[PDB]
């Protein structure tokens, strides 16, 4: 039985891939740019993905890889009633390069399903693109389109810490996505059934895309305080979470 | 840091605690004893836990300890216009015994608010009181009484696979509750702070808490599948959070 | 697969099963007496269990539970030359008590094989029987019996952090034990072949065991200042090897 | 604290850098050179180490990690008269690239002390070369030399699996490596003190390396079955080895 895992708490370069914009400063990781003020700019675009590349289904075997990840990230806007785009939690082929500049968030070309880009991403929506986006602030569940596949409300707590779960278990494939805000105390969660063989390669990166507003005053941060990840594939013919949550967040 | 889990795939009487009206056989844990036919009785009180207390604070450092657990439980009664009453993840003291059963679920005597009682737990409502409760169904956490002060709605799954995740993390005091439904995708979410140095002793038998009403018309049973747990006892003044990614892997994944 | 789990970084009462001298001192686990003027008494007996039973093997399914455990003890004798009697990692009996005192350690009744007593135990030997002792200081693995079946030779530092690992992999039924004096780099390993089926019972208890020696000279502390644990028991194929690398950076550290 | 580990019962090229002669080969790493029919070639050299660099030592804060690994390997030579060289787990530069085969096991290029290499390895050693070695078959540390500083005794059994073990722990300095033959029952034990933030880089990759012998004859094979790793680097400011040994080494 194969397992990979890590946990962060700060951050560093030499641990990731890092593609346009995304910066280490102070032990944060920063997809989107940051002034030498302190100031979010618009039109930046940024990914950061772990170096070691991930099995999440082995295809001689038939079994799918169980996996979970946990991340603490923050959104600060200047401006709450202009903010653009938001972060997403991914997984892509390995040396797969970003799409689309802003609403797009760096991971797709356009609303329709299409899985030449074998992308699976959790996306984390603070803008109102209308075509495919619900009314207000969303958590959406990605399957190579960027009209999620399911989404549900989200009380956007701006400059709060928002500490996600997302859990893929193979008995079920219910890819479960889960949001808390502390210091509002809220909580909410997304769940589908995705099945990984149909849309992602065997071997893929996991990581982070985040997007700042096609707009000049659309400006927010989008940066990640800490990251855990783990993945089991079941050889032959459940996973532990529990021991996994506790593992970054206490 | 201190550390302290288990992973049950399948249960054992072995390393478990019974109080009151428990009992543990047959590849599950059947916390109401639950006749040959399947027949939920009235006037219960279902008790199981974990053989070794767990330590919620620490005293010589003043350090809260950070807990997880996952379990899949069922709540199924024949009749689904008359549920009463379902059971709750008790974390009860060791030296104490259980109290009252139908409304106060076997935790607590009053509905008043009082920390003599030092009992929190995670309930999964199917009865509709008000007296101490809100609307209708809901999964909500218990804080020294019966009486709750926020909880969530959740739709009543009758017959159904439940598969359950609860935390606590100290540097919050965030209590996080989450129930997935494998088949009907209904999955819901609550949370809540509150403090458990003031509410809470040092140590607690932590397992599950059931419960039935008073009456033969609202019956319903309580199961539990596959369960798991870790905690961990931070050592001086971190006031960080705990793993979570690798933990729900053990058990449920 | 059923899993059990902890560290104890420090030691607490209600989580252990004490047994006749040994006590809790200030989160240390001091085995055998000490004076309110630390100094060590003769003709001490000391155990201390895991609150939870462990099951170490599966009769209905055959199946053998691959398990590990870390410990730091630390031997403080006020003399070198008269030291007595050393102390050992047992698994035993779910309500076994106390045997035979000294060189005995606790554990054993004689030298001969007594099937009956059913415990597998790791000494850490520091005086010399000679009815069934090796010449010098030694770790030994103990089946039904203080004659060990096999030792090897402890370079003994006294009064010095001795960091402690015992493996049993099911597959091969190797149990595998070995020391760490960190203060002075050595190190030593003994490995032998061990059948838990026919010797241990199904359950467990899991913990420690020490003595002093039966005249007053010869005298030691017999502490463990840390004790972690893990155990992996499988649903129906005979197991899968354990995972020993994250064990201490969680466990020791 | 920041944490990473993997458990590789099975292997794969996705997740490893393989350097010269080493392959994967049915799911097992075979660092050395052999037929489809099974006999080993000789004067061959191999390396493979993990796709993420692991921090070993922080500059600014010199807080060190601690650090355990294990393993399975199996050396079988056609013939115990003749064999060569042996395996290592080692610890190198980022950008390590092979050195000089045979004796120096693709770690080190002269018998000296040099700075330059920046490595250190655990050597299995089944040779008795020159200006260096013991006596017999040993375990070995070695610091930036094939000249290890600390040997002990290896009894070692043809074709046999042997379960190793290295585990370092940063409050006491000190490194430790056991092997285990199951099959016979031994056991074989070494620790020394090593200061690795003098001799280490910030970031290391870590892994094996293995070589066969510069003469025709002296050939075999060099396999690893399984390999688990865990290491944890402090924020601020130990390992559990009953669990890692166990959800990695079972
Ligand atoms: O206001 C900023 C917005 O600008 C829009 O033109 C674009 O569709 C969105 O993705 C977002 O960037
Ligand atoms: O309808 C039966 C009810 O009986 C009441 O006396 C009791 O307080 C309730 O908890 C409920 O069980
Ligand atoms: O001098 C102390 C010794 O006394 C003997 O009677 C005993 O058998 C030894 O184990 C040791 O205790
Ligand atoms: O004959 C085999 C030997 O050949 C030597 O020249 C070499 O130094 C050794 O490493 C070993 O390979
Ligand atoms: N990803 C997830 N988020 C919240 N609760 C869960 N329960 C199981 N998976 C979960
Ligand atoms: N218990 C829990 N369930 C779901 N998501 C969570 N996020 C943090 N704790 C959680
Ligand atoms: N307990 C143990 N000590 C040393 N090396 C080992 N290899 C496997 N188990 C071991
Ligand atoms: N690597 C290792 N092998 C054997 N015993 C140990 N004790 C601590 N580390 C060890
Ligand atoms: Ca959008
Ligand atoms: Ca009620
Ligand atoms: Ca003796
Ligand atoms: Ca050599
Ligand atoms: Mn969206
Ligand atoms: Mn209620
Ligand atoms: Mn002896
Ligand atoms: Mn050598």
């Amino acid at each position: 039985a194969n397992l990979i895992s890590f946990t962060f708490k700060k951050f560093n370069e030499t641990n990731l891939i890092l593609q346009r914009d995304a910066t280490v400063s102070s032990g944060k990781l920063r997809i989107t740019k940051a002034a030498e003020n302190g100031v979010p700019t618009a039109g930046s675009l940024g990914r950061a993905f772990y170096s070691t590349p991930i099995q999440i289904w082995d295809n001689t075997t038939g079994t799918v890889a169980s996996w979970a990840t946990s991340f603490t990230f923050n959104l600060q806007a200047p401006n709450a009633a202009s903010p653009a785009d938001g972060l997403a939690f991914a997984l892509v082929p390995v040396g797969s390069q970003p799409k689309d500049k802003g609403g797009f968030l760096g991971l797709f070309d356009s609303k329709n399903y299409a899985s030449s880009n074998q992308t699976v991403a959790v996306e984390f929506d603070t803008f109102y693109n209308g075509g495919w986006d619900p009314t207000e602030r969303h958590i959406g569940i990605d399957v190579n389109s960027i009209k999620s596949i399911k989404t549900t409300s989200w009380d956007f707590a701006n400059g709060e810490n928002a500490e996600v779960l997302i859990t893929y278990d193979s008995s079920t494939n219910l890819l479960v996505a889960s949001l808390v805000h502390p210091s509002q105390k809220t909580s909410f969660i997304v769940s589908e059934r995705v099945d990984l063989t149909s849309v992602l390669p065997e071997w893929v990166s996991v990581g982070f895309s985040a997007t700042t507003g096609l707009s000049k005053g659309y400006v927010e941060t989008n940066e990640v305080l800490s990251w855990s990840f783990a993945s089991k594939l079941s050889i032959n013919k459940e996973n532990k979470l529990a021991i996994f949550n506790l593992e970054g967040k206490a």
